[PDB]
DNA sequence: CGGCAATACTG
DNA sequence: CAGTAT
DNA sequence: GCCG
């Protein structure tokens, strides 16, 4: 009794198995450095069962039955599982390649591909990279130049006094509008990479064109440090931007903005709420179980057969037939 | 053996 | 398009 | 890498 699809079963903030899905979970990360997807995301799905798990795996026999579960991820388990420690799993985190990989992909803006073609050139460390400024694309010269802030965990307390800034902005156009925390923080973590919100209002039409003027007032207010502005298919729906943090005298912290109508507003907090890897097993559900895709702002038929609406999350749990989860369970 | 979540912007 | 972001 |  163990659902294939991480959004069928619960995943708490802690579990009983960090060993073993941290294990799994290096696995997939390094798969993901060698550009393999399909294995990543494999490894993932293991590690995801076993956040899931009632109780610590005690036996190897426990597995049985276990989705999820091949050869690989099986013989990594026993060995933790006897001597404590796996040897490809400890090669992987020792290798001189995993490491750099690992610092050269928290930079703000560097992906894999750009990740490996800088390792294959001989480039070890964050200073070498700065040398070269003239081949760094915006997001990464902004990467680079508030690395420590951008890794510095950001705490709970930070996103409040963001949520405090946002609000005023908001407040100065849309009376009645309201701002809520998601990502991580709303999944009941104290600490994430990045902080962010989801704008709406009660009557629809009544928040088109806020982000530009909200943005507008953050300028003005000169916290905006970097930006990227963006539009659903000015007049821009998303903003994905550094801001400087007042408290050093300040701290560079990554936001996000998002307007969404409120017809649509059940979608955008279920996206946005994470986590990642549960949006994808929920669009995945949603698609291989049911015919439907889902997105952020709703669920469809590709045949008008039917169309969909929704009030909050629990009515989007309905429509899939899933049990609902709260944000909390949502750790996947 | 094919699919693996679904979108938007920069260069 | 290639690559990176959520 | 695991699955249908
Ligand atoms: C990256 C990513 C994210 N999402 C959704 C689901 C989560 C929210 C917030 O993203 P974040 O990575 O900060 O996640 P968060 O959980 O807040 O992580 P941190 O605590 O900030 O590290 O966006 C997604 O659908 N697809 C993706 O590829
Ligand atoms: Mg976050
Ligand atoms: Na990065
Ligand atoms: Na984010």
């Amino acid at each position: 009794s163990m659902p294939a699809y991480a959004c069928q079963r619960p995943s708490p903030l802690t579990h009983h198995n960090t060993l073993l899905s941290e294990a799994l979970e290096t696995l997939a990360e390094a798969a993901g450095f060698e550009a393999n997807e399909g294995r990543l995301l494999s490894f993932s799905r293991a590690a995801s069962v076993l956040k899931s798990l009632p109780c610590p795996v005690a036996s190897l026999s426990q597995l049985h039955g276990l989705p999820y579960f091949g050869e690989h991820s099986t013989r990594v388990i026993q060995e933790l599982l006897e001597h404590g420690t796996c040897e490809e799993v400890k090669q992987v985190r020792c290798s001189e390649r995993y490491q750099t990989m690992k610092l050269f992909t928290q930079v703000f803006g560097v992906g894999v591909k750009t990740a490996n073609r800088w390792y294959q050139e001989g480039l070890r460390t964050l200073d070498e990279l700065r040398e070269q400024p003239q081949r760094l694309t915006q997001q990464q010269k902004a990467g680079l130049q508030y690395y420590q802030d951008l890794s510095t965990p950001v705490r709970r307390a930070d996103a409040e006094a963001l949520q405090q800034l946002i609000e005023a902005a908001v407040r100065q156009t849309l009376p009645g509008a309201t701002v809520t925390l998601t990502g991580g923080f709303r999944r009941g973590k104290l600490q994430g990479h990045d902080v962010d919100f989801l704008i709406t209002h009660p009557e629809e039409g009544q928040e088109v064109g806020l982000l530009p003027k909200v943005m507008s007032c953050l300028q003005s207010q000169g916290l905006v440090l970097y930006h990227q502005y963006h539009r659903s298919h000015d007049v821009f729906e998303r903003s994905f931007c550094i801001l400087g943090l007042p408290q050093p005298t300040w701290k560079a912290v990554r936001v996000d903005l998002v307007v969404t109508p409120s017809s649509q507003f059940p979608f955008a907090l279920l996206g946005w709420t994470g986590s990642q890897f549960f949006e994808r097993e929920l669009r995945r559900f949603s698609r291989q179980e049911k015919g439907l895709w889902l997105n952020s702002h709703g669920l469809f038929d590709p045949e008008q057969k039917r169309v969909f609406h929704a009030t909050s999350e629990e009515d989007v749990f309905r429509l899939l037939g899933l049990k609902y989860l709260p944000p909390e369970q949502r750790n996947a």
